[PDB]
Parts: structure tokens; sequence; C-alpha cells
């Protein structure tokens, strides 16, 4: 029936995104299942070539999905890559909407290595947030993959590694809970704001809430504003009260990167490491999904 290439044949659609729509494909000589990203060639803001082009770059990583292929057909780009499992917004759904501090750290590990992958690449990836790491499947059911390369830009020349020049009067582009204060205030977003959403993607889960989420406006730039209100009148001690000290030391490392630095992706990664073990934690993959479902 439906095909796409010759190669591949559409099915169920298993949801959407900002693009357009997402499908359950399957490949047609191997009967492998894959996804298929579906975006009307007319939106204004196209985003499967470009991703079809950082996914070559950062193929191989760990946690980098494949694309299987990518092309224009009739009115839509379509990419067809590794089908993968839920997402973490959908897992802390299932988790009740809070997760332990054991899973919040076998997490952290995780995501702060593809962070440091991506940027070995070159690249910032700007939309860190829980919608955009998923599970992967079966045997990679451990593995934590990160998506959605459609607002990623390069910050450095991959030969000299001469950085991106800084800049201030921006629009705002990020997903409003989880973007770095410097992103509110308008500022080139760097290194240290993926790792800043990052720090907040990762209290969201541990306190069950951000102290930004829920305010009442008007209308959404309205509401964006009292978002950058209130994330820069909250500090970072009282976002991180009754929680381990090392989530306030994340917070106070990243906020110390200068525009250009380079992560100490290392000093980060010890801290969550050092908590783990000073818990006595087994790091097993027993994520709370994961004895929930068992």
């Amino acid at each position: 029936e439906p095909r796409v290439g010759n190669k591949f044949r559409l099915g169920r659609k298993i949801g959407s995104g900002s693009f357009g729509e997402i499908y359950l494909g399957t490949n047609i000589q191997t009967n492998e299942e894959v996804a298929i990203k579906l975006e009307n060639v007319k939106t204004k803001h196209p985003q499967l070539l470009y991703e079809s082009k950082i996914y070559r770059i950062l193929q191989g990583g760990t946690g980098i999905p494949n694309v299987r292929w990518f092309g224009v057909e009739g009115d839509y780009n379509v990419l067809v890559m590794d089908l993968l499992g839920p997402s973490l917004e959908d897992l802390f759904n299932f988790c009740s909407r809070k997760l332990s501090l054991k899973t919040v750290l076998m997490l952290a590990d995780q995501m702060i290595n593809r962070v440091e992958f991506v940027h070995s690449k070159s690249f910032l990836h700007r939309d860190i947030k829980p919608d955009n790491f998923l599970m992967g499947l079966g045997r990679r059911a451990n593995q934590v993959y990160i998506i959605d390369f459609g607002l990623a830009k390069k910050y450095r020349d991959t030969s000299t590694h001469q950085h991106i020049p800084y800049r201030e009067n921006k629009n705002l582009t990020g997903t409003a809970r989880y973007a770095s204060v410097n992103t509110h205030l308008g500022i080139e977003q760097s290194r240290r704001d993926d790792l800043e959403s990052l720090g907040y993607v990762l209290m969201y889960f541990l306190r069950g809430s951000l102290p930004w989420q829920g305010l009442k406006a008007g209308t959404k730039k309205q509401k964006y504003e009292k978002i950058s209100e209130k994330k820069v009148a909250t500090s970072i001690e009282a976002l991180c009260r009754g929680y381990p000290t090392e989530f306030a030391s994340y917070f106070h490392y990243c906020r110390s990167l200068r525009f250009d630095d380079k992560p100490d992706y290392s000093y980060l990664k010890r801290l969550f490491r050092d908590l783990f073990i000073r818990e006595g934690f087994q790091f097993d993959y027993v994520f709370d999904w994961t004895i929930l479902k068992y």
C-alpha cells in the first residue's frame, strides 16, 4: 500500500511533534519496524533535512539513534529512523511525576555523557527537556537516547575550535520551563546553557516540579516574562533546598562558566557518581519504572 522510497511501508500514527507527524513503518525486505517522520514541505520552520545531517555527524555516539532514510516525496520531507521507547516525560508520568534520587543519578550520568558527546562534535542541542530523551528498546532498554536536533546549532569551527562570537539581542527559543536564564535574557547560547537546562530537567524529576511552573498570565509572551523573572528570583539554595548539596554545586558550576568556556563534564559527573556511591545504591539498571513494571 503506502510506501516511502520503495523500501518502507507506513502505518499506525504513533504521535507527532513540532515538525509534524510520526508513523510506525516497516522495512519491506527485513520487516524491521522503524519510525517515519513526515514534515510538510511548506512549514515555516522545516527541520527534518537539517536533522538528517546532524544525525549523520553524530552517528555512532552512544544513545544517538540512526537515520535509515531521508528524502522529499510529494509534499513531505520524510525522515525514517530507529524506533525508540518511551520519553522521560512519559516515564515520569508513569512514575507519578516524582523520581527517586537513585533514578535521577543513573539518568544524570548518561545525560551528561550525551550532552558532552553532542558538544564534542561542535554542536549545541539548545532544547534540553525531558521529551527529548527516550529510552531504547529491548536490549537497550537501560540506555538513554537524545533526540530532536531541530534547534541545534554549531558553536565552534570543527577544525580550529574557534568558538562562535558573543551576541545579545536574540529572540527566545527554547522551551520556557527548561530554558537557561541567559536564554530568557536574549543572550547567545553556548555549552553552559545546555548544561543549565539539563540541571532544570534533573530538578524537575527530583522535586516533582520547578517553582516557575503553573505561573498565571494573560498571553504567552507575558507568561514567558513571568517565567524569566521567577527563575532570576529563585536562588540556587532555594531550588535545591532539602536535596543533596551536589545539585546546588551543579548549578554553581554552570553559573561559573563564561560564554566560551569548555565545561568540565568529568567534574559534574564525579559529583553525582560520588553521591551515588555514598548513598549505597547499586548501579543496576533498575529505574523507578523498571521496578514498577515488575
